[PDB]
């Protein structure tokens, strides 16, 4: 199939990524140049994951060697809940331009719809830890989000983990200038995200799919918890492909028309991840992996459970 998804921008986004999520910084250069050698040219970043500049190395790096030319990369950061404010959005856009060694990004997205108080940590809280909000709204957040496509510092703007009903706030949004052109969502054969994804379809904003391994380095994962990559189901699926389960889990997304973003900073999974364009999962097999949906979440916090933005109370 296609490599790139055409966005609602008149850009085309490449359907597999690289994240960088929990890639350690001594670690994470070397995996993003393997990356760009063996084929990748989309990225997703964070501020939050404190390894952009790392990152950047790395970005840097093949341009410099001219492995590849910047137009055909598409890189991808976020604004975190601490810059929800409008005067501090194009800062946090500028230092991570700065971090990336970059002029642009591709795509910023606002990584989680809810706001909190700024400062130097990244999750203020209460002496009771509750998270500390921002009285700033979803809407002026987007405002300012726009303003950056308009001085040139970012080509595309989207929102990460938002609701159907969120993301109907910002379409709804009284003299909206731009619409999103992605939400990046957690989805996985356990959380299989049907109604918000085709919400979405439906409204022309492309879905990509972060954790779509189940995230098994995340760091709260319990025992008692599930696993995508030992589920006995999706081995032999795997088997039958003569396939990995991680190139399945991959592939699974890719045929409903979602962007993925699997990471790693292992060498030959980095290779092997990308090899999913030369096989197809049937419809049966699709339809049998959507049929493993346990509304199981990677990403979800209690300490912010009581925020009025959190997007986790509604079905979808
Ligand atoms: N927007 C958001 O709020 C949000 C939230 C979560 C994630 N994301 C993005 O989505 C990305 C992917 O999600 P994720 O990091 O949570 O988890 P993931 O991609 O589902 O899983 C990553 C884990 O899988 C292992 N792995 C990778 N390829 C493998 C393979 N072929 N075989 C066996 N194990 C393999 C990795 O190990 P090694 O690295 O040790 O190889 C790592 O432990 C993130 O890094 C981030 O960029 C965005
Ligand atoms: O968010 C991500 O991309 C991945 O997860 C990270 C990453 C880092 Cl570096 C730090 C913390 C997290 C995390 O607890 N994310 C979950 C989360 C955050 C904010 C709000 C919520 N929420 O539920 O409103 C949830």
């Amino acid at each position: 199939m296609a490599s790139r998804i055409l966005l609602n921008n008149g850009a085309k986004m490449p359907i597999l990524g690289l994240g960088t999520w929990k890639s350690p910084p001594g670690q994470v250069t070397e995996a993003v140049k393997v990356a760009i050698d063996v084929g990748y040219r989309h990225i997703d970043c964070a501020h939050v994951y404190q390894n952009e500049n790392e990152v950047g190395v790395a970005i840097q790096e093949k341009l410099r060697e001219q492995v590849v030319k910047r137009e055909e990369l598409f890189i991808v950061s976020k604004l975190w809940c601490t810059y929800h404010e409008k005067g501090l959005v194009k800062g946090a856009c500028q230092k991570t331009l700065s971090d990336l060694k970059l002029d642009y990004l591709d795509l910023y997205l606002i990584h989680w719809p809810v706001g909190f108080k700024p400062g130097k940590e990244f999750f203020p809280l209460d002496e009771s830890g509750n998270v500390v909000p921002s009285d700033t709204n979803i809407l002026d957040t987007w405002a300012a989000m726009e303003e950056l496509v308009d001085e040139g510092l970012v080509k595309a703007i989207g929102i990460s983990n938002f609701n159907h009903l969120q993301v109907e706030m910002i379409l709804n949004k009284p003299g909206l200038k731009y619409k999103p052109a992605v939400n990046q969502i957690e989805c996985h054969p356990y959380l299989t995200q049907e109604k918000l994804i085709q919400y979405c379809q439906s409204k022309g904003i492309v879905v990509t799919a972060y954790s779509p391994l189940g995230s098994p380095d995340r760091p709260w994962a319990k025992p008692e918890d599930p696993s995508l990559l030992e589920d006995p189901r999706i081995k032999a699926i795997a088997a039958k492909h003569n396939k990995t389960t991680a190139q399945v889990l991959i592939r699974f997304p890719m045929q409903r028309n979602l962007v993925v973003i699997p990471k790693s900073v292992t060498p030959e999974r980095i290779a092997e991840n990308f090899k999913v364009f030369d096989f197809e999962l049937s419809s049966q097999d699709m339809t049998t992996l959507l049929s493993y949906n346990r509304n199981w979440r990677v990403c979800a916090l209690l300490s912010c459970t009581s925020h009025k933005d959190y997007p986790f109370h509604e079905e979808f």
